[PDB]
């Protein structure tokens, strides 16, 4: 196994996957690394199994159909994995914890949103459709763009949104377009 967390790239108290060489901090894995379970298989491994069980699941999909899917166990897992892929980028730090807004010439968003809030909402099974999760995720970046206006810090929201969107298209096998 690797000697650093796959998500935050630091050493520490690491749980090792039994079916691949990745390792994780307890609360860096999503869901949090399960108490017992020997062998244990990471989310990466669980996602790859879904694909292997149903090879046709990789054929292209329309975004509108994916959003309307109910949050059954496989879709729950795919959203957890997508959330984890965003935490994998170090720029996710800016979006992880609860924000506050006090900048001359700007007003805070009407509905603040942040990664740890989405993480708790997934854990608490608060989303009934993929659309709920995706809407909260895109709201994080949209709030940031609107609040920061012409400050160059706006770019951090474009960057992390791009990570989200690329992973969304990969995980949910969105039909490729120009
Ligand atoms: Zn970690
Ligand atoms: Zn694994
Ligand atoms: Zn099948």
């Amino acid at each position: 196994n690797s000697n650093i967390c796959e998500v935050c790239n630091k050493w520490g108290r690491l749980f090792c996957c039994d079916t691949c060489p990745r390792s994780f901090h307890e609360h860096c894995h999503i869901p949090s690394v399960e108490a017992n379970k020997n062998p244990w298989s990471c989310i990466f491994c669980r996602i790859k199994t879904i694909q292997e069980r149903c090879p046709e699941s990789q054929s292209g999909h329309q975004e509108s159909e994916v959003l309307m899917r109910q949050m059954l166990p496989e879709e729950q897992l795919k959203c957890e994995f997508l959330l984890l892929k965003v935490y994998c980028d170090s720029k996710s730090c800016f979006f992880a914890s609860e924000p506050y807004y006090n900048r001359e010439g700007s007003q805070g968003p009407q509905k603040p949103m942040w990664l740890n809030k989405v993480k708790t909402s997934l854990n608490e099974q608060m989303y009934t459709r993929v659309e709920g999760f995706v809407q909260d995720m895109r709201l994080i970046f949209h709030n940031h763009k609107e609040f920061y206006r012409e400050d160059k810090f706006t770019r951090l929201g474009i960057q992390v949104q791009d990570i989200f969107e690329k992973n969304f298209r990969n995980i949910f096998a969105i039909q490729e377009t120009s």
